[PDB]
């Protein structure tokens, strides 16, 4: 299990892993972009197949996606963290997700990585203050 930052020849092989989830997958992925209508992208790899792919915004939004046959291995969680550190380092004064209610296991991750949580029956927004 390989955590690397992503370049611009990645591009292919991010579009590969969007094209075998599902529309639930991608829809939560890009949660907040669907909700209201410079940054950094590091990558889960299992041998030479993207299986988890993770961005942070310069906001501090931050969002990620776990091929669903390598979830429940720690993956998620190793994603977030690693942008947690990279927020750090970026010089970052607080870092936050939106997602659904229904997103149990995001929402676990959140809680047990520390972020304050706001709960809505149409959304939900984590939040930690770095800073
Ligand atoms: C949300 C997501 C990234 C989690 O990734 P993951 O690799 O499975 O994460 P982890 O393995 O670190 O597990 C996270 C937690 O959720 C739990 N979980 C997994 N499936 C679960 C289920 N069906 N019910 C309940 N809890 C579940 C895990 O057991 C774990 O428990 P813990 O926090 O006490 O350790 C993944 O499910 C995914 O790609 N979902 C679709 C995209 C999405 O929702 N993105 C969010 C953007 S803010």
């Amino acid at each position: 299990i390989k955590i690397r930052k992503a370049t611009k020849e990645d591009w292919e092989k991010i579009y590969q892993l969007y094209n075998s989830l599902s529309d639930e997958d991608l829809y939560l992925r890009f949660f907040h972009l669907y909700r209201i209508t410079d940054h950094v992208t590091f990558l889960a790899e299992v041998d030479g197949k993207v299986v988890g792919e993770a961005s942070l915004h310069k906001d501090g939004e931050f969002s990620l996606v776990v091929h669903r046959n390598y979830r429940t291995l720690g993956i998620g969680t190793l994603l977030v963290k690693t942008l947690i550190e990279e927020a750090k380092k970026s010089g970052l004064s607080t870092v936050k997700f939106y997602t659904l209610p229904e997103n149990t296991p995001m929402i676990k991750i959140g809680r047990k990585l520390g972020f304050k949580m706001r709960f809505y029956e149409d959304e939900v927004y984590g939040e930690m203050r770095l800073t």
